[PDB]
């Protein structure tokens, strides 16, 4: 049972919009919207979306496993050894938000202050004393972006696993000599850093120049969660506000995916005429180039939707029905929709590019979609008494911590290691006003709901 | 009753070190150390200090008022109008942490997300609708450091008031025409930005080239809090760990101030021989140039303590008894004292340069001294039922908010406006492990105390 199995199981359920059935439904943690800061829904005038892992949630482990295979195939074709072909994606290893230390070749799970929670070199989990050899203070400076790369997106899950597979393979292959900062193969030295760069380049290539998009679109049922409640929720949002799409993807891909997500023999509700995905949006913007989008952005372009090419020149005209934009900036959206930042609820899965930057740069309200939560909630609930045991204790503490963490996977929970919260968890609490396993959970709350969080008090104020 | 009156009242009290008298004492909020994150004192191997507003707490409003007078005198001498001489420092206006908007000439009190809590143009407090004219989303991008300057230090209190005095004077003087971004005086245009720069330059000049230091040192009793418990606490720290001083000040000034702080006819306890301030430190570093100190730093120099000049050249020798260093970096301290970051408790008043940067860059443990807390606690306690009233209500809400805030001053509490926490309050919670009105409050806790904060849980985990 992957998180996308949980999500698709929920998607297969028709909507019962009886006011009491809705209240009853959002009692289950799985269908709730979780609140970091209060948000009066009646003040929200525009709902904005990212596509990838928001509207189009890719099925797991199938989509990660396809990315992994194509990245491996790309590395082998540029001259990495044949043995790479014998790797197979393992969804029980990677947790999102890990840091790759490019100097020493370690994956690290860290808290918000750069304290090390987990260190693995390949598939060897390094304990306390040995980690102090490389990290004397058990601490990394995460502003050292040349050395440390944070694998924060769901697109980075295959490469998280692949980095560990590579370190493991080269360490154990007698053709290579292991050094502190990489591997010697006779007169060739491959540093962890240049290995990491090859991996990152091959992932980029696979998405932009390779076969990933082609293979996705030829089997959408296999790769993409589909839900009859999607048109229903978007149509209800459009009744009370404007709705926009701002995606990094190009028009052709977006049109293929979105067509699929809306491909029902009815519109919003069963019985209603089907309508094209585009009619659900007051504004559609592709090639957004987020996070730059939330600063200077790029020049505003117009898509020729017949060819899928951009028209030549900067677009200087008004918002017209049927027009599709490319590039631009967050100010474009505000100007064209007549919105102030605080009137906008922006819905995305990228805790940096989407959510952090629209909050810090523009004061947008934010809803983070966290697909893994659909399964982390099930673990959190039926290891209730394991965390409670941990909480009661403050040697047994390290053991309980370990067994709590293993229930999630080899790299533990997205949100913690025992009683120590992750960097990812702290970015969520600080920058996501609202969050959930799916934005569909909004359907379970009335139009003008006040999501409420308790007022925060300092220690001297308590 | 200023906060430094509270502090000096407490300093005049001899230490009763009876174990039960200590427990009883730290029951009072005024003598407590407040905990944002747990800290086992037994793990602390080095205690590090800043001097200014930490060891040497300048008396208020006297010291601010002296800075204000000398800054005014400096502005007048470079050609600002004579009317400036009729300004008088008013300690009831400025609150620390305000933002000066150099485009529009406003002081702003903001939360951690850049939302505006208070806007004043000169001495006119601008209400909701009028503020939306300049701040359509009631929001500033605080990463716009060219436009916005944050007045975060106690040294910035005189200039906070002076900026408002200047805007007020030029607005109401018929020689000048008020414009959106400054003042026209015939064929001369003075922008708020260049006015701000003049003020900032004159404050800098007053500290580095003017008479502020001279006037301080000629009347130390008037300007600097002195406490017999200081030598006592430092001596107790030295029994269990190393103690260091790392200050931005030069040697001559530091020697004058520190000599005064230790000028008792006894050492640590009454009855004991007096010892020189320098014997209380395993390492003394002046001209630290923080915050750069916590990165590359500067070249390590040696002070010639006879002349107060630097010896010529980079110092390459060991830590020797009696040596005084200049410049260097945080790594110098760690290397010479044989400390890891987490073994260090760094004690300072600058929530950015001291505390933020040693935490983020080096993983040091942090103790923030917040002098105003010595008085904000007294207001928090006897407006108990005013905040409680505010808490019960969630038009009356705006009124209660206003009357709560006025008890603190015109720009309200350092920590909030009603139920909305300030940027400053959020920087404290996130980067200060421990905080208090004075670091002397450490004297009330045993050697190996565990300061404890409850574990943090996300909303879905609660
Ligand atoms: O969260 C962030 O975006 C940064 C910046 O904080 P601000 O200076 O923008 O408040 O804090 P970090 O997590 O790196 O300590």
């Amino acid at each position: 049972t992957s998180w996308s199995d949980r999500l698709q199981n929920a998607a297969d359920m028709p909507a019962n919009m009886d006011k009491h059935a809705l209240k009853k439904y959002r009692r289950e943690a799985y269908h709730r919207v979780f609140v970091n800061r209060s948000l009066a829904m009646e003040k929200i005038k525009c709902f904005g979306f990212n596509m990838d892992y928001t509207l189009a949630v890719y099925k797991s482990p199938e989509y990660e496993s396809l990315g992994f295979e194509l990245t491996v195939e790309r590395l082998v074709s540029i001259g990495y050894p044949q043995e790479l072909l014998s790797f197979a994606y393992d969804s029980t290893f990677p947790t999102r938000g890990l840091v790759f230390d490019t100097l020493y070749g370690n994956l690290l799970k860290v808290d918000a202050y750069g304290n090390l929670l987990v260190c693995a070199h390949g598939f060897n989990f390094i304990r306390g004393p040995e980690t102090r050899e490389q990290y004397p203070n058990k601490f990394i400076q995460r502003d050292d972006t040349e050395r440390f790369y944070i694998l924060n997106t769901l697109f980075n899950l295959p490469e998280t696993y692949l980095l560990a597979c590579l370190v493991d393979f080269f360490t154990n292959c007698p053709r290579y000599t292991s050094c502190e900062t990489g591997f010697k193969d006779g007169d060739l030295f491959m540093s962890y850093r240049s290995m990491f760069q090859d991996v990152r380049d091959a992932v980029d290539w696979v998405h932009y120049k390779g076969s990933l998009k082609e293979k996705t679109v030829e089997n959408l049922e296999k790769y993409v969660v589909k839900d009859g409640k999607l048109p229903l929720l978007l149509s209800r949002m459009k009744e009370v506000g404007k709705v926009f799409l701002a995606t990094n993807s190009d028009y052709k891909y977006t049109d293929k995916i979105m067509t699929y997500l809306f491909d029902f023999p009815h519109g919003p509700k069963p019985g209603s005429s089907h309508r094209p995905w585009q009619s659900y949006f007051d504004l559609i913007l592709v090639d957004a180039r987020k996070p730059l989008f939330f600063g200077e952005g790029t020049v505003l372009r117009q898509v020729d939707t017949k060819t899928g090419k951009l028209k030549i020149g900067t677009y200087t005209g008004p918002l017209q029905h049927g027009i599709v934009y490319s590039g631009g900036s967050s100010d474009t959206i505000c100007d064209l929709l007549g919105a102030k930042g605080k009137d906008i609820l922006y819905i995305g899965d990228h805790i940096f590019g989407d959510i952090l930057k629209s909050k810090k740069r523009q004061g947008w309200r934010t809803f983070l979609v966290i697909p893994e939560l659909a399964q982390e909630l099930h673990v959190w609930t039926d290891k209730s008494s394991l965390f409670e045991e941990l909480q009661s204790l403050d040697r047994r503490i390290k053991k309980v911590t370990h067994d709590m963490d293993m229930c999630y996977g080899m790299m533990g929970s997205l949100f913690r290691s025992g009683s120590r919260q992750t960097l990812f968890a702290s970015q969520v609490m600080r920058y996501a006003d609202l969050y959930a396993a799916s934005f569909i959970n909004l359907l379970y709350y009335p139009f003008s709901y006040l999501f409420r969080a308790a007022h925060v008090l300092m220690p001297h104020e308590s």
